[PDB]
């Protein structure tokens, strides 16, 4: 089955028959748990979402490679509302070199370590054959309405020996998936006045892609592997009007239709694997550089997240991770059998970033410790682990699974993360699961930096109308969550029944402050000495929630499956107001006819239960008007197939939406002064889209 309690696997088979227009979040939302939502709840650059597992943000989703680290959304800047303007780190690789994505939920990724709190989702690529195969992708969408952004996707793989101890594989992909137009908008757009009329939400962001990857696998002993593999991408925006807060000046419309946005990521890994009496062996060394060029912003207020016109032009933020794992695999004889795991590991991050640091103190006056001008451009953090795990067979069919993990953060400090995973046949057909374990989460290293300085005159200000600081704060501590879960399943000739309740407790969450801790003295008139505020930890929030799975074999050639997420609540124990904003449920229903030998068929339907948005604006208050909007529940209906016309060629087509039922983003979540807020109205839904595919493959 391709879902366990906790974990749900994704094929290159699953990737053929839903094939995503660009991103894999597309089809890795789609599972159990996971939504793609923002990180808090602001509704701030709110097209841009990414992968949440059980509303614990996306920032709590780790994302690997063939299992190593992707941390390039570290080189965006961090803002005021906890939302990055990123696209996340899900689109890397191109779906069609992918051979399957792993998503492991709850106390079954704590193990990992830093940022699975969620979870992890790992994304598995294609390896070489016995012999040399390879094979070329292709795929083009074509929406109803012209608005909308098309997709083309064009990518190739080459795989096979060399000499009898000497492997490689090679990929690349050429992607872009257009901009939603600039006025896609229009008509469902807040309210907007003043000065502010004639502004407008935007539609989703376009990206161009350019991945290549190169692997040589060299096995110098029976035993023994040595892996050598190279990353490049890039991705450049198309820029469709986006800004922090929906307002407009000149520079923004100029950029219209342009790269104003390009992150170019490099991976360099070395990897070797070792296996033996004893057992098995692995370690690698991966060192990843993100380089994040785009137009200067503001840091203040409602100019927090605009394009600045004073100070044009490109700045590049660089990002340095540095990787390496080691591990072991014992085999245990014992008076209970098992198997034992031992390892280290270390990472380094250093963030170059010459923009974010500016913000000076001239107006709210000057901070006691913090230079106005040329603050320090850089960040760094290491942590150093060790862990091990035992895999302990108590009776054929029930293994309990212990392991401890200890961190140390050279700032932050010591992390103990224990874990637990039980399994249990209880019947032939049943298995009842459990886990529990305490995760961990490092301080990003905006939320880290004293030198971090964001200003507004008051209107985003908690508690207040007076001007006020925002700063970085060395003293946090790290988030941790308890995540439990339950589960049942029922497993027997493709028939699966499952139910799983989870729930996180969540400890220290990092957030902009609530109370000054200090007042700025000097600056200019009515926002002189303006209030000082950190980011702090929150001290409790509580997710809880629900998932599901049922699958019944209808006929030989015919498979019902679906999986549904209920999400229970979603808790800031301190305000009260929710963290995430998702929909109450999600059920994902596919229908899999395999009408002959060659041609497979599949219908699809999602519901998408309500959603809600924020209570409490910046201040704190009551929001009030169209800021309490909600998003009324809808589904999404899809038709699509594949007709394999041989061995060697196989062609796809169908139509994602068949309804047409489409959504905008009227905005943000709040009102500000001249644009009203939008509620839970904060994304573009797309409507009717055609579209086709065709793979050949040696
Ligand atoms: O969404 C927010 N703005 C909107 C809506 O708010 C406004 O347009 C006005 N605004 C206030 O009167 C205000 C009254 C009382 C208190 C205020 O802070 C006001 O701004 C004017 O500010 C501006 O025109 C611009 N703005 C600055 O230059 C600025 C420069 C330095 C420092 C600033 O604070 C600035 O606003 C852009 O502001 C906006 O478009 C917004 C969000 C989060 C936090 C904010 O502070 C926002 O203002
Ligand atoms: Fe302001």
């Amino acid at each position: 089955t391709k879902q366990a309690p906790g974990v749900s696997i994704i094929t290159a088979e699953d990737i053929a028959k839903r094939p995503p227009s660009n991103d894999l979040s597309q089809i890795i939302r789609t599972m159990p748990g996971v939504n793609l939502t923002g990180n808090s709840s602001s509704g701030q650059r709110g097209n841009n979402r990414q992968i949440d597992i059980r509303g614990m943000g996306p920032e709590n989703t780790l994302i690997l490679v063939d299992g190593k680290p992707v941390s390039s959304r570290n080189s965006v800047r961090y803002g005021w509302r906890g939302e990055r303007d990123s696209r996340g780190d899900t689109n890397w690789v191109p779906a069609d070199q992918v051979e399957r994505i792993e998503v492991i939920r709850g106390p079954a990724a704590a193990r990992y370590g830093n940022g699975a709190a969620g979870g992890v989702v790992n994304i598995i690529t294609k390896q070489a054959g016995a012999e040399t195969h390879g094979n070329l992708s292709v795929y083009s969408n074509f929406p109803q309405h012209k608005a909308e952004g098309a997709s083309e996707r064009m990518s190739f793989g080459l795989n096979g020996p060399l000499t009898e101890n000497l492997s490689y594989r090679v990929y690349g992909n050429i992607a872009k998936t257009d901009s939603d137009d600039w006025d896609i908008n229009a008509g469902h757009e807040s309210n907007r006045t003043g000065k502010q009329a004639g502004t407008l939400p935007a539609g989703r962001e376009g990206v161009r892609n350019k991945d290549i990857d190169g692997l040589l696998s060299w096995r110098l002993t029976p035993e023994q592997t040595l892996e050598f593999e190279a990353g490049f991408s890039r991705q450049g925006n198309i820029y469709t009007g986006d800004t922090q807060n929906t307002n407009s000046n000149n520079y923004v419309k100029q950029m219209l239709g342009h790269e104003t946005n390009r992150m170019y990521r490099e991976t360099y890994s070395v990897t070797h694997r070792g296996e033996w009496d004893f057992g098995s062996s692995l370690a690698y060394l991966q060192y990843e550089k993100t380089r994040n060029s785009r137009i200067n912003e503001g840091l203040a207020g409602g100019t927090e997240g605009i394009f600045d016109p004073n100070n044009a032009g490109f700045y590049t933020a660089t990002l340095r991770d540095l990787t390496a794992h080691g591990e072991v695999n014992l085999p245990l004889h014992l008076g209970y059998e098992q198997t034992l795991t031992l390892g280290s590991e270390w990472t380094e991050q250093k963030l170059d970033d010459p923009s974010s640091n500016t913000q000076n103190t001239e107006e709210g006056g000057s901070i006691p410790g913090l230079a106005g001008k040329n603050r320090s451009s850089s960040s760094s953090a290491r942590i150093f682990s060790l862990f091990a795990e035992d895999n302990i067979e108590l009776m054929p069919g029930t293994m309990l699974t212990p392991g401890l993990r200890w961190d140390h953060h050279d700032i932050v400090g010591d992390n103990w993360s224990p874990s637990l995973n039980l399994s249990h046949a209880l019947t032939e057909r049943v298995t009842l699961k459990a886990g529990i374990a305490r995760a961990y989460k490092a301080p990003n290293l905006y939320q880290l930096n004293p030198d971090y300085l964001l200003y507004s005159r008051g209107a985003g200000c908690y508690g207040q109308s007076t001007s006020c600081y925002l700063r970085g704060n060395d003293g946090l501590k790290a988030e941790t969550s308890v995540n439990k879960e339950l589960g049942i399943e029922y497993s027997h000739d493709g028939l699966v029944a499952g139910l799983t309740y989870f729930r996180n407790d969540y400890k220290n969450k990092i957030e902009s402050g609530l109370s000054p801790v200090d007042h700025a003295s000097g600056g200019k008139g009515d926002y002189a000495n303006a209030a000082i505020y950190q980011w702090e930890n929150v001290p409790k929030a509580v997710v809880e929630g629900l998932e599901g799975t049922l699958t019944l074999p209808l006929a030989d050639g015919l498979k019902w499956s679906n999986n549904l997420t209920y999400m229970l609540q979603s808790k800031n124990k301190e305000t009260g107001d929710v963290l995430s904003v998702t929909p109450r449920y999600t059920l994902n229903s596919m229908l899999d006819w395999q009408a002959t030998d060659d041609l497979s068929l599949q219908a699809t339907v999602t519901w998408y239960g309500k959603q809600k948005p924020k209570k409490y604006d910046y201040h704190g208050d009551r929001v009030t008007g169209s800021a309490n909007d909600q998003l009324s529940p809808y589904a999404i209906a899809g038709l699509g197939g594949t007709y394999r016309l041989s061995k060697n060629l196989s062609l796809g087509a169908g139509v994602d939406n068949l309804f047409d039922k489409r959504l905008f983003r009227a905005g943000n979540a709040q009102g500000v002064v001249g644009i009203d807020g939008a509620g839970a109205a904060t994304y573009n839904e797309p409507g009717r889209t055609f579209y086709t595919s065709l793979t050949a493959s040696f």
